[PDB]
């Protein structure tokens, strides 16, 4: 049973759905463990509660009758998540971010090298919505003519369709790396052994799909939301990274604690239990919402400011917590740092269009609302 999660805030407009912070505060402040009697659900927003539904699976399970939303990996706890995770965990090693760096550089320097001379830009079509579809493709190894955005806006029936043309499209990619091996997630995920067990070719290009689904639009997301907080959060912000050129990181981290919305995960409950402090039955579904539990005044200072330097910030709970922690998580945070580095680099000064509107640019998406144009004025040192 599909759980439409979009009816439990109910909000009256596309752009606090896109930022809901009064939403939050008012369920942090008056409801923070809450029964939804019209979903049938139990609702947790704070910090301590949300870290330990994503966690405790001998307790709270991802492998429920009922959801939010090719291995079915997000849907396995321990014992059967172990392999799963392990074999897709092969293609993400220390020494590939390493090497990815340098990749992703050249990426993002040619996106940029593109909007140089720019008076103005749009974020999305320019930066957010190409630059992960480019890096995930080279990290893959697809052939260098096929360098593919169009897969992850078809793959969001039209899934079924969109899904067989992929197959069609890598399936033959994986048999020729088998016996033509080179540095790429492909390579590494045909290479990869637990307990003597592999994956097929056929596993393979699945889980080539669910790293599409995974890393892709959030990513996006993610970056499209980082530029808007430039343009109207904190406006001092973009001024104090152009003057110390190694905050990137740190803007990236509270971009992912305060612009990253909305950010909830379901659970279903494997044991009766009162760890919420509200008794809950084996088969009770709860969504753990992570954004608001990123504004928990008990974790996070002064929690509604943009503050890079909260010494906190590494705390939040955006890629997950526990067994399922996102395996995306250094190359989100290496694909944010090095678009941010690359735009600090060519431009000096961004401002917002005083016209635009945001309510007429946010569309329905997985997360909520998301941008589908930004706007802004771009100025040269
Ligand atoms: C800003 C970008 C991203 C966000 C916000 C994000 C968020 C998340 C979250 C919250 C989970 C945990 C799900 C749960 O507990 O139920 C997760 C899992 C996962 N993410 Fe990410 N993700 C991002 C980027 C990526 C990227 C770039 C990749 C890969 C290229 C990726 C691959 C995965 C995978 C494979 C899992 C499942 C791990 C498991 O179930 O063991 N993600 N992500």
């Amino acid at each position: 049973e599909v759980i439409p999660v979009t009816e439990i805030p109910k909000f009256q407009s596309r752009a606090e759905e896109f930022f809901p912070i009064q939403w939050y505060k008012e369920m942090l402040n008056n409801s923070p463990v809450y029964f939804h009697e019209e979903t049938n659900t139990w609702n947790v927003f704070q910090y301590e509660h949300v870290k330990q539904v994503l966690s405790d699976y001998e307790f709270f399970s991802s492998d429920g009758q009922r959801t939010t939303i090719i291995t079915n990996l997000t849907n396995l706890d321990p014992p059967d998540h172990r392999k799963a995770r392990s074999l897709l965990a092969a293609a993400f090693t220390h020494r590939s971010l390493k090497n990815w760096e340098p990749r992703i550089k050249q990426i993002a320097a040619d996106l940029v090298e593109a909007i140089q001379k720019n008076p103005t830009i749009n974020i999305v079509d320019d930066l957010s919505s190409p630059f992960p579809s480019l890096v995930i493709a080279d990290l893959f190894g697809v052939p260098v003519k096929d360098r593919f955005k169009k897969w992850v806006d078809i793959l969001f029936q039209e899934k079924q369709r969109a899904g067989a043309e992929y197959f069609q499209y890598l399936y033959p990619i994986v048999i020729e790396k088998r016996s033509n091996l080179s540095d790429d997630i492909i390579s590494d995920l045909i290479q990869a052994e637990f307990d003597g067990e592999t994956f097929t070719d056929e596993e393979i290009v699945h889980a080539t799909m669910l790293l599409l689904g995974a890393g892709v639009e959030t990513t996006s997301h993610a970056i499209a939301n980082m530029f808007y907080s430039f343009l109207y959060d904190d406006k001092s912000l973009y001024s104090e990274l152009r003057n110390n050129r190694e905050l990137a990181p740190k803007a990236v981290e509270e971009m992912l604690r305060y612009r990253f919305h909305i950010s909830r995960r379901d659970r279903t409950v494997k044991q009766d239990n009162e760890l919420l402090g509200v008794k809950l039955k084996k088969g009770d579904v709860v969504i753990a919402w992570m954004s608001a539990c990123n504004m928990d005044e008990t974790m996070f200072e002064n929690p509604f400011s943009v503050d890079i330097h909260r010494p906190t910030n590494k705390k939040h709970l955006t890629f997950g917590n526990g067994p399922h922690f996102c395996l995306g998580a250094p190359l989100a945070r290496l694909e944010m740092k090095i678009i941010l580095e690359a735009f600090l680099e060519a431009f000096s000064h961004i401002e917002p269009f005083e016209d635009f509107e945001l309510e007429p640019h946010l569309t329905a998406s997985a997360t909520g609302q998301s941008l589908t144009y930004l706007p802004m004025t771009v100025y040269r040192h």
